[PDB]
């Protein structure tokens, strides 16, 4: 359903984030106008890449032997990677159970917008901050 929008993604600035986070290149394909936030919620599909994402901010926070780095287009292994990420951020960081996503909508990428609100908050950690990386904007106000 690909209908005309107004105004800027949450998707747009993320893609930032993520590069200045060591887990996308600056010159990715998800920084290209044409993308959308399915390539940037492909990237992270197979569930490779967020597991970084907490190993870069924080050490020891996941074990790439654990994650399967070479899903190659499996759905058990992916749905299992993801979950390990989601892991981690309870284990490693110690955030809400309940902000974060479903493994599925990710992985059918059925709400994406879910799965950015779950690294808007991350960045809250002591830990995301210390890097002093563009952090999320506080407040309630919604912009």
């Amino acid at each position: 359903g690909s209908s005309g929008s107004s105004g800027m993604e949450p998707w747009k600035q993320c893609a930032q984030w993520l590069i200045h986070c060591k887990v996308l290149p600056t010159n990715h394909r998800v920084t290209w106008d044409s993308a959308q936030v399915f390539d940037l919620a492909q990237t992270l599909r197979d569930g490779v890449l967020l597991c970084q994402l907490l190993n870069n901010l924080r050490a020891h926070s996941i074990n790439l032997k654990e994650i399967n780095l070479r899903p190659q287009m499996s759905q058990f292994l992916c749905l299992k990677n993801i979950r390990t990420f989601l892991t981690a951020c309870c284990e490693t960081f110690g955030m809400r159970k309940s902000e974060l996503f479903e493994a599925f909508d990710l992985f059918d990428v059925r709400d994406f917008g879910k799965v950015i609100e779950t690294l808007s908050r991350l960045s809250r950690t002591p830990i995301a901050l210390a890097t002093g990386i563009r952090p999320f904007p506080s407040g309630p106000s919604s912009g």
